[PDB]
């Protein structure tokens, strides 16, 4: 009976960008969640059994304002539950430059 322990990260990224050129015009936020199960093997008989997966989240990200530009199209990414079924995740927040 060897105890082990199994675990995977998925991860959010948050991009933020100028709606017309596609430039980064904040840093991305990145949001990795690690998720663990148990690992029990017996050495004679070599049956493995695994327990059940932990759970995450990934925090609400609000879009700050940033000068020169309007409101982002997306004001808040909102919080999400991560279990071991979750893939990776990318979001685009889009700022348009001001009319004047």
């Amino acid at each position: 009976t060897a105890t082990s322990t199994e675990t995977k990260t998925i991860t959010r990224i948050i991009h933020y960008v100028d709606k017309v050129t596609n430039q980064n015009v904040k840093e991305d936020v990145v949001q990795p969640v690690t998720l663990s199960r148990t690992k029990t093997e017996n050495k004679v008989t070599g049956v493995v059994t695994y327990g059940e997966w932990t759970t995450g989240n990934w925090d609400e990200v609000i879009s700050g304002k940033i000068d020169k530009y309007k409101d982002p199209d997306i004001p808040t990414v909102e919080s999400q539950e991560v279990t071991s079924d979750s893939s990776d995740k990318e979001i685009t927040v889009r700022y348009d430059r001001l009319s004047t």
